[PDB]
């Protein structure tokens, strides 16, 4: 009837503006989660890479550390060292003070004996002998009195060797820790930005948007549907 027309007429139009309505919000929809999706292809990039960087500087850091703790192994090697040269220097300076004093009483006693067999000259035999003992006696002690010389002077430079080391090992040590507060902050720094990274990526507006966008389509079809019957009757009327 041409009331019928009318009245479906009417509705016909109603449905075309709806669904011209829900397809503009569906394409926005569609619009914002396309952008979503390329922040999430940037944002992830970064991310791989602030990973990568993360392990690097903790590798470097450790590496570090077990430099360090080698380098504090051959300094207390080389203390010890110096605290047993050290605990030699008293005794061997007592030694070198009592072999000089030995060395001049020695010289005294040879001077005397050598007056009385001055003054004598039978039995300057038995000084003579004794001379001759004497003699040995004070060549010995100069022999040794060389030899705690020199040896009180190896101890001693072998002391500044090992001081000298010990104050290369310091700097390198110094320079190994400005090297691991330096990556410290770089951890701190790298850390702050993966957090933020994996924050944006756990948004989580995507799937928002995508179940959303399900829906809107759902009820674009749904009107869709009922718009091709109603067409349809309005063809053959």
């Amino acid at each position: 009837t041409k009331g019928a027309i009318v009245r479906w007429g009417k509705r016909k139009e109603k449905l075309i503006e709806e669904i011209r309505a829900r397809e503009e919000e569906r394409n926005a929809l569609v619009v914002r989660l396309g952008e979503i999706d390329r922040t999430f292809a940037v944002a992830r990039e970064e991310f791989d890479t602030v990973v990568k960087e993360l392990e690097e500087a903790r590798k470097s850091l450790y590496e570090g550390e077990a430099r360090i703790k080698r380098a504090e192994e051959e300094k207390e090697r080389l203390k010890a060292e110096i605290l047993t040269g050290e605990a030699r220097l008293p005794g061997l300076r007592e030694r070198a003070e009592n072999l000089r004093r030995l060395v001049e009483e020695k010289r005294a006693e040879i001077s005397e004996l050598e007056r009385r067999l001055s003054s004598i000259t039978s039995q300057s035999f038995e000084l003579r002998i004794k001379l001759s003992d004497l003699e040995k006696e004070l060549e010995l002690a100069r022999k040794d009195l060389e030899k705690v010389l020199a040896e009180e002077r190896a101890v001693r430079e072998e002391i500044e060797v090992a001081k000298r080391r010990i104050n290369e090992l310091d700097t390198l040590i110094e320079r190994e820790r400005g090297e691991l507060a330096k990556l410290r902050g770089r951890i701190e720094r790298l850390e702050r930005k993966r957090d933020k990274l994996k924050k944006a990526l756990e948004n989580p507006e995507a799937r928002e948007l995508t179940e959303k966008i399900r829906a809107v389509e759902k009820e674009i079809a749904a009107l869709r549907e009922e718009l091709s019957r109603v067409e349809g009757k309005l063809e053959g009327l």
